[PDB]
């Protein structure tokens, strides 16, 4: 069984390996059920987060308790975008991934980004569709995004975005 | 529009839903709440067995909830998921009488030989969380205590919880 040390502020991980295009794979990086290692990514984005940022935004499900640990230490509430229309869900904004993916914003998150100054923040950052997805959605909704983080970086994204480190394909 | 739910001193006034036809229920949602969820941790901390090793709740809302829990605790924490995802290593796959929960293997594998607390936001008929026990005993685990901040009515499984959550 195959395994890829990652290192993020101190707490270094050894993580199996996913495949998701032939022969290029990646460190699965995956921060539910970690605290740890949660902590240490927060506390890495931390000094990355504008003074004047108001609110962060996150999609599901794995970037979640980034988020929540990263929000908490900022003082500030986060909104979290689905990748599926749930039970209840009130009249989301849905926001098609650039391939796909799709994004769904509830109502009641949507109501809290106007007029705020909002960071996206993801666990990886790819090719950069779903911030792109994630900004427009924040625009929709009545804010704009003043910040864009991502604990890892793998290659090269087609979009600015701040990252602590990279994350090799193999 | 709106109804009060209070837990730990920390009120938010909360939307109103309908699982049921003429009955709605407060919509509760730790999802992008600090504050809230901590006071809701902070609320079950006592209630976690002292032999307890890990904790295990299902995605989505649950999540922040647990991981605040576990962090204050010290311990780690598994997540059952409401729908294969890609790349899932040979999953345990449960069934729920209302659903399917699927864990994956490598936290299937933090299970065994542990004590295991059960969590949730909200239990009601208590189904999700037999579903979760089952999960529990075929990753070897074994559970000491099922937690949830709200009760819907009476569970037909022995939950404990902070506070009932009224039928409007
Ligand atoms: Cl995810
Ligand atoms: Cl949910």
């Amino acid at each position: 069984m195959e395994t890829y040390p990652i290192t993020v502020g101190g707490v270094t991980r050894h993580v199996p390996l996913i495949e998701p295009l032939p022969g290029r794979r990646i460190p699965l990086v995956e921060f539910l059920g970690d605290p740890e290692f949660t902590r240490a990514a927060a506390e890495a984005l931390r000094p990355l987060v504008p003074k004047e940022a108001e609110i962060l935004f996150t999609t599901e499900t794995s970037p979640i308790p980034l988020t929540h640990v990263l929000a908490e230490a900022l003082g500030l509430p986060y909104v979290v975008a689905r990748r599926r229309r749930r039970p209840y869900m009130e009249d989301p904004i849905i926001q098609e991934v650039q391939t796909g993916e799709v994004l769904w914003l509830d109502r009641r998150f949507a109501e809290k980004l106007l007029n705020q100054r909002v960071v996206l923040v993801s666990d990886v950052v790819a090719s950069g569709e779903t911030m792109r997805a994630m900004e427009k959605m924040v625009l929709r909704a009545g804010g704009h995004v003043v910040a864009r983080l991502a604990v890892f970086r793998q290659g090269t994204p087609g979009l600015a975005v701040d990252t602590v480190a990279e994350l090799p394909v193999l």
